[PDB]
């Protein structure tokens, strides 16, 4: 009802956050913009959800309508984005090179820094930038706390195909994940590590099979954990995929520990960050994490996803928990509200540790005395009798 209306110069970008309680309406009406590297159509309105933060960028100039009660909303003139376009530029041409000199292995880019720096903002643009010069890259997503490919506990990559949806972030199309089960690395640090080198492994081969996701290259997310063991991880991190280029946002000790360390062909770059980047305290950070698990089920208000609850008898299934080694779960009262992943291994073995999952369920109720649970589950019937156990918890 109330609205807004705002000239952006060339190179400035919008920033706002919808009201507690309402909704956002926003739309361009004159020039050309951008939210996070994805261009927005003319005079389309965008319905952005209550809390939304959210900025549009115009390279060059925009008048930009907003309808509803904002919390904040103001234009920035002096951002990051031209850097960012800088290292999409600069990977571009990587590709170029290796294309000319061939088939050719796309550039793979580490993004890292600590929490609320823009990691996952920054590789959102740089996926879409690269969607948008007509490659394929695959996405990489390290962070097991704050996961945009996946459920929270997860290791998972996905090829990009196309932009990010403005309001919902990109499609999931088919992602290879990984159950790693904790919320951070250091819950077992040593999984973790053996996880994302097993990632590494997989997209290795898998890209051998397909040519314009290998030239794509990786754009690869990291978890904000940049003191002490998450240091180490950083590193391993870029040895196992075996990274081109690592950026670090506004971490100038951990540019410098990683300017002597990293192996002397890789690139590094120390890029600032936004001044819209907010920083986020633990209850809205724990707040996401319930409504990505929510979201896995449920989808979104523009792509709603419409998910099975039904019994399963524990007689059909292993249930199995790692943590260190495979250990046989036997139903009990605390596995409720708990994920659990469909393992791709056919029997709980050594196999269940290395192996991807087909999905994730949420054990909603469990009856002891009928031998049997509900779950909520993406799909009619289970993909797999191997459940394996998550930490992660989801009231519903
Ligand atoms: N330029 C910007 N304008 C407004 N909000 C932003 C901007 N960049 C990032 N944000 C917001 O800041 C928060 C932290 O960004 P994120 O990329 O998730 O940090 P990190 O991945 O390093 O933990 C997110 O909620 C994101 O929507
Ligand atoms: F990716 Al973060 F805090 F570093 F959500
Ligand atoms: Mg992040």
């Amino acid at each position: 009802e109330n609205v807004q209306e705002f000239v952006l110069k060339e190179d400035c970008e919008l920033r706002f956050a919808a009201g507690d309680d309402s909704d956002v309406c926003l739309e361009l009406v004159k020039g050309y913009a951008e939210i996070f590297g994805t261009e927005l159509l003319l005079n389309k309105k965008y319905t952005f959800p209550a809390k939304s933060r959210v900025a549009a960028f115009t390279w060059k100039g925009a008048t930009i309508e907003l309808v509803g009660t904002t919390e904040s909303a103001y234009v920035a003139e002096s951002t990051p984005m031209v850097i960012y376009l800088n290292i999409h530029a600069a990977m571009e041409e990587v590709r170029k090179k290796r294309e000319e000199q061939a088939k050719a292995k796309g550039p793979r880019l580490l993004l890292v820094g600590p929490t609320d720096v823009g990691k996952t903002t920054v590789s959102r643009i740089l996926c879409n930038y690269s969607v948008r010069q007509g490659r394929t890259p695959i996405f990489v997503e390290l962070d097991v706390g704050q996961n945009s490919v996946s459920v929270p506990g997860t290791v998972a990559a996905v090829l990009v195909q196309k932009t990010a949806d403005v309001i919902d972030g990109f499609e999931r199309n088919q992602p290879i994940v990984f159950n790693f089960g904790h919320t951070s690395p250091s819950a077992n640090l040593s999984l973790y590590e053996a996880l994302f080198k097993e990632m590494a492994t997989t997209l290795n081969a898998q890209i051998q099979e397909n040519d314009e996701a290998k030239i794509g290259g990786m754009i690869i997310n990291t978890c904000g954990w940049v003191d002490g063991e998450g240091y180490k991880c950083i590193v391993k991190a870029a040895s196992a995929f075996e990274v081109d280029v690592v950026i670090v946002l506004d971490h100038e000790r951990l540019y410098s520990d990683l300017s002597k360390e990293l192996p002397e062909f890789v690139r590094l770059t120390h890029v600032p960050k936004s001044g819209g980047v907010e920083q986020r305290t633990g209850q809205i950070r724990s707040k996401m994490r319930g409504e990505n698990v929510h979201r896995y089920f449920y989808g979104t208000r523009a792509n709603n996803l419409y998910p099975f609850t039904f019994d399963v008898s524990f007689d059909d299934v292993t249930l199995c928990k790692i943590g260190t080694k495979l250990v046989i779960m036997e139903p009990s009262a605390d596995i409720k509200h708990h994920l659990f992943a469909f393992s791709r291994s056919t029997k709980a073995d050594e196999n269940v540790l290395k192996s991807p999952v087909f999905g994730f369920c949420l054990v909603t109720e469990v009856d002891l005395e009928k031998r049997t649970m509900s779950i909520l589950c993406p799909q009619r019937t289970i993909p797999s009798k191997v459940l394996v156990f998550s930490d992660i918890t989801h009231l519903d």
